[PDB]
């Protein structure tokens, strides 16, 4: 556990990588932050008390997130941050890339977040695929209001049950 | 301990034992030693010495948790009761000590919930010694349509632990017989309390509450 000290310095620090004006966190590579290095302090997102350390100070002060980035955070399983549909209701944007998730069923474990925009290029799930087609199925399959998926925009959900 | 218990089958000194006097505190044995401390001297061998009271989860054992779960769980109404889980008979029986008020089982127990019965409505924690809500945060992820709630008979100090489940729609909840309860005035606060993080409430401790007055 983070010694009181070292979490209002994560606090600090993740303060330091959130933009007020787009509402996004940016916690890319986060292990490697200059001034955690700096000050020694080892957060490892793939850890489930460092997730946890993490989404408590999003809970705590930055209830409206809009966007998180979590890409390069060897992150390979999600179920330590399904909570966060708890913590971030508002959050709309994802990036997931750059990590060590192997399947999309991982993303069972957050499907309750209503998001409109994700990244999951990076990730080996993604030559378990063979077609941009089935893997946006797949996808769209746990966040159906999505809207673009790793920076390319989607065309509108065509609903058969139409008239 | 109760010396001399190893010379006894915990069948017999356990039943015996509640005859007279119940569920297991992480027992073992020790050379000769294994309401209650009034049972002291009061049971008797057949050899006429009396009995003195001196006062992760393997796979196979989540399919047993689960099922046990299984055997709790109402479909008509779809409830599921885990009321003093800990002491569950069977659970205890085959040996599994599922402690919810310990993130890891509150985990395991939430993962059953999520993986086999999504459209959980109603769910029944109470007398489990809970004092953290934040072990079952992610409830909202796991049980979307969670509309009942009963927490009664824990340990829950302040309202404000409902603060890390406030995203369940609950439409009824139970609170009663948690030492938060004894740190209102009157009722009328702690009502007012409660709807802090539940709006849409609209049964609390058994009671109907009155239509909410928007101003």
């Amino acid at each position: 556990e983070l010694k009181p000290e070292q979490v209002e310095q994560l606090k600090l620090i993740m303060s330091k990588r959130y933009d007020g004006s787009q509402q996004v966190l940016d916690l890319k590579g986060l292990r490697s932050d200059p001034d955690l290095v700096a000050q020694n302090i080892d957060v490892v997102l793939n850890r489930r008390s460092c997730m946890a350390a993490t989404l408590r100070i999003i809970e705590e002060n930055i209830p409206e997130l809009l966007s998180l980035n979590l890409s390069n955070n060897r992150l390979y399983r999600l179920d330590d941050m399904s909570s966060i549909v708890q913590k971030a209701p508002n959050l709309k944007i994802l990036n997931l890339s750059g990590n060590e998730l192997k399947s999309e069923r991982e993303l069972d474990k957050i499907k309750g977040l209503k998001l409109e925009e994700l990244w999951l290029d990076g990730n080996s799930l993604c030559d378990t695929f063979r077609d941009q087609s089935t893997y946006i199925s797949a996808i769209r399959e746990r966040f159906p209001k999505l809207l673009r998926l790793d920076g390319h925009e989607l065309p509108p959900p065509i609903a058969f049950d139409v008239e």
